[PDB]
């Protein structure tokens, strides 16, 4: 596998520091899968409608072009009721600190329990636009819908 | 319109199953518009702060490469609080199961009642980039925000 | 900086109109941010669990082939709580509206004040697939996961 397929020529890299070494390296679940599951660093209990901003021991350059983002885990979310409240959270090209996921519980009357070493959420990454702004007076100058 | 524009000559096949065929083909609202709408296959009633997973009566078959992501519509979420506990949704390339919707009623005090063949969310399809991680031992062996 | 930089060629311009021009146009706030921070145009003061619709005084052209996606900042998440109903709020290259943002107070016990003026939500812009769905009976006639 380190030769590096026709279809896989073009896909990306993504540098990695495991500040928590601890923790395995975020991995794909089953092949073709959009994320890479992260983990958390901490054992944390979530009483209903509290919130937890939670460490995930890495850190990740995301490249220039792309965003980071992390989404919920579908699992927890229906059997428990686990949520972020930042959802999608935004991970910028710039940013070289830890990862952290806003965790909450929606569920009215169960705690959660969050161990360490359990996997908590996902990061997808995408090419994004950078855009560049043209302020007009009006659409015209410059649908369906409308 | 059996002839792809030159501007279409690129857009992408979405094989698409209807488990349940009494509800109609996803669809976009408008010409341009970024989702399908899914429907629920189901009735449904939430109280406040209750959640559950409903079945949209479709499986798709996300190309290689890229992501399906879900996300709730912004109309009920503002009328009555509707939203969705894992949005976005995460539909991976190698699912082959039927969609389900994580609805959640995060108004105080109103129920939600929702009827077979309502739309619930929308389904956008993008590319993701399945990234190769890189282990660093600190960025420099490989910004202004820090 | 009137020069379009080599690497920056391909990037994407926005149109877009300030309907309260009293606002800055919405910027990144670092260089490689994938997003522009929003404005709120009004004064809302959300009580715990409540939720309002919130006007940012801007109107874009999201480019046909494109989306916006207005997602929640992370610290107004984890300082006070504060969520967006239909995150990611899905903005099609059809719309010539005002973005308006469905911001709720997820917090248990503490109100939330926005005033006119602060950076409530973020816009990213994506490429989107605009799919052409094909109806099959099952996906042999046309995976790990399963
Ligand atoms: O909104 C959703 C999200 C996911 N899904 C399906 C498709 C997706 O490929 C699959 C797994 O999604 P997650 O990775 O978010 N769930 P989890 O990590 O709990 O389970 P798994 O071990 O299967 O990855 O669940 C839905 O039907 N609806
Ligand atoms: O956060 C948002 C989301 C949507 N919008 C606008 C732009 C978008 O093109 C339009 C429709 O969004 P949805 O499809 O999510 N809403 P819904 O399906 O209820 O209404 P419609 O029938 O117009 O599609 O609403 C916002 O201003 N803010
Ligand atoms: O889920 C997240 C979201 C963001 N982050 C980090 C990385 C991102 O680049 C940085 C800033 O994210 P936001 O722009 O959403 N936060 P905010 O606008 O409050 O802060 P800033 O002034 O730094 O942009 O916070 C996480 O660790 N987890
Ligand atoms: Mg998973
Ligand atoms: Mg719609
Ligand atoms: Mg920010």
């Amino acid at each position: 596998s380190g030769l590096v397929p026709r279809g896989s020529h073009m896909s990306t890299t993504l540098a990695i520091v495991r500040l928590d070494p601890g923790l395995p390296l975020p991995s794909r679940a089953h092949d073709g899968d959009a994320g890479v599951d992260l983990y958390s660093a901490e054992d944390v209990e979530l009483a209903p409608g509290r919130r937890a901003l939670v460490r995930t021991g890495v850190a990740v350059a995301v490249p220039f072009g792309m965003v980071g983002l992390v989404h919920p885990r579908s699992g927890l979310a229906t059997r428990v009721g686990l949520s972020i409240v930042n959802s999608p959270g935004t991970i910028d090209a710039g940013y070289r600190g830890e990862i952290k996921v806003a965790l909450i519980n929606l569920d009215p009357a169960a705690p959660i329990v969050v161990h360490r070493g359990d996997r908590i959420a996902q990061l997808l990454v995408q090419r994004v636009e950078l855009v560049e702004l043209v302020e007009v007076s009006s659409f015209d100058e410059a649908t369906s819908r409308g």
